[PDB]
C-alpha cells in the first residue's frame, strides 16, 4: 500500500433506501407489498417510485442507484483494478460511505445488485465474514481525510478543460490522487469540498463515461507494462 | 459518412426472447404470469429464469441481456459517439442484427431497457416513426458485408496481444475498421468469421471493459482535438 493508486469516490450518490417522508405514499406501499418487503428497507428506484417523488425534495434526481451500478462494474472490472492500482468508494447523498474491497465481484444483473444494496444497508457489511462491502455514517471531507491524498480532483463540467489523455499524465504525477465523480444524473454537487475542478469534454457526460475516461487515461500512464 | 468511424459489433449476444423449448417450464410460466405477459414475448434473463435453463443447450451462458445494456450505455454515451465517430451494432446468438441510430438514448435503468427490448422484438423497430432501433434476421458475415470495412478486428483472449493505447493508434490507420466484441459472459464465439484476433490484456476481461478500452484508445487517436 505504497504504490501509486487512484482513489475514486462516487460522490453524493442517489443511493438510499426509501425516504421516511414517502413510506406511506401509495406507490411505495403497492411496490413494497408486491415485493413482500418492509418499505423502509427497499432501495429507492425512481423507475418504479416516480409517482412518489413528485413532491419530495430533489425528488427528480433521486433514486438512481443504476448510475452507481454501472460506475462500479466499470471501475471494478477495469484493468486498473486488476493491477491493484485503484481504490473505489461510494459517498451517498445522505452522508454514508461504502468501502469496497478490490476483489469484490458486483452482480452484473441490476436487480441482484439492488438486492445486495438492500442487504448492505440492513446489515451494514456484506457478506458476514468477508465484508467486501462495508457502510457507515461519513461526510465526504471526513472520507477525504481518511484517504489523506496528495491531490483532489473534482470532475465537473465547469472545470479547467483537459484532454483525457493528459489528465492521466497528470494523475501519474501524484502518489495518492483522489478523483471525485458525481453519482447523480444531473445538477450540481451537494457536498462542497476542496479540489481541482476538471472538465474532460465540453458537453456534459454521464458518471460512467467520466469514470471510463479517467481510469483508462491513468491505466496507460501508471501501468508500466503500458 | 466519409470520415473515419469505428464500426463496433456486439456479437453472438445472449439477447433473445424465451426459447420455444422452455415456454412451458414452471419458472417461465410463473414469471410470465406475475408479469402478465405472454412467455414467448419476454426477454430471457437468467437471473430470473435460471431454473429453466438447467437443461437447455448452452443454458448456462444464455439470457444475459445485461451485458448488452452495459456495453451500449458505454458505447452510446461515449465521447466518440458524440463526435460522430462510432456506429454500434448488436448481432445476437440467434442471427438477428440490431441497427442503432447514434442519437439513441438507451434507458439507464435495466428494467426499462428490458421493456424496450421486448418492444423491439415484438414490433421489429422502435419507436414507430423514428426507428432508433431496428432489427432483422442477419448473420454476422452478412452484416460485415453491409459494413464493407477495410479491416476486421476480433477481440479475443487468445489473440495477438496489444497495449490498448497502441490498438487505438492501429484503428486510426484505417478508414472503416470493424471491431467485434462477444456479447456473452464466457466461452468462445459461436460465429466464426475472418478477422484479426486481438487481446488487450492477459487475464480475460468482460465485454464492457473491452468496449471502454477500445473506444477510448481510438478517441484519443481519431478525435483531432485530442
Ligand atoms: O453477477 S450476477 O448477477 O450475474
Ligand atoms: O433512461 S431511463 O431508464 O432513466
Amino acid at each position: 500500500e505504497e504504490k501509486k493508486r487512484l482513489h475514486l469516490i462516487i460522490a453524493d450518490a442517489e443511493l438510499e433506501t426509501v425516504p421516511p417522508e414517502i413510506l406511506d405514499h401509495p406507490a411505495i406501499v403497492n411496490y413494497a407489498k408486491r415485493r413482500k418487503k418492509r418499505p423502509e428497507k427497499i432501495i429507492l428506484d425512481s423507475t418504479y417510485h416516480h409517482a412518489a417523488l413528485r413532491q419530495l425534495e430533489d425528488g427528480e434526481r433521486r433514486g438512481r442507484p443504476d448510475i452507481v451500478h454501472i460506475c462500479l462494474l466499470n471501475a471494478l472490472d477495469s484493468i486498473l483494478n486488476k493491477e491493484d492500482r485503484l481504490r473505489v468508494y461510494v459517498h451517498t447523498r445522505n452522508d454514508y460511505v461504502i468501502y469496497i474491497k478490490p476483489e469484490t465481484r458486483l452482480p452484473r444483473n441490476y436487480n441482484r445488485f439492488i438486492g445486495l444494496m438492500e442487504n448492505l444497508f440492513e446489515k451494514g457489511a456484506v457478506p458476514e465474514d468477508l465484508e467486501l462491502l462495508r457502510m457507515e455514517k461519513k461526510t465526504l471531507n471526513e472520507l477525504i481525510e481518511e484517504i489523506n491524498p496528495d491531490v483532489v480532483f473534482i470532475m465537473h463540467e465547469e472545470g479547467e478543460l483537459m484532454i483525457p489523455k493528459n489528465f492521466g499524465k497528470l494523475l501519474d504525477k501524484f502518489k495518492k490522487p483522489t478523483v471525485i465523480v458525481g453519482g447523480f444524473p444531473h445538477g450540481d454537487f451537494k457536498s462542497k469540498v476542496d479540489g481541482v475542478k476538471i472538465s474532460l469534454y465540453r458537453e456534459p457526460l454521464m458518471a460512467w463515461t467520466i469514470v471510463n475516461e479517467v481510469i483508462v487515461s491513468y491505466e496507460w500512464e501508471v501501468i508500466k507494462k503500458f
